[PDB]
């Protein structure tokens, strides 16, 4: 699941009604696990679940994961200090 692609397939039969979708969700390092809005990233193994109209996959990884490897990487730390700075 290392690459985006890779991620993109998993996501053929994400529900319809998530108000979140796969292009957004990949490009952050998620995957499907199949079941419900449940993701995973490749890098932490960070799951996330229950998607909420206006959540963005970026600021969700960077709340809950802010150590992970691949978003520090990809984002740089101090977006992570600024999506902690107001939540
Ligand atoms: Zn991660
Ligand atoms: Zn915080």
């Amino acid at each position: 699941m290392q690459t985006h692609a890779a991620r993109m397939r998993t996501f053929m039969y994400w529900p319809s009604s998530v108000p979140v979708q796969p292009e957004q969700l990949a490009a952050a390092g998620f995957y499907y696990v199949g079941r419900n809005d449940d993701v995973k990233c490749f890098s932490c193994d960070g799951g996330l679940r229950c998607w909420e109209s206006g959540d963005d996959p970026w600021v969700e990884h960077a709340k809950w994961f802010p150590g992970c490897e691949f978003l520090i990487r990809m984002k740089g730390q101090e977006y992570i200090n600024n999506i902690h700075l107001t939540h």
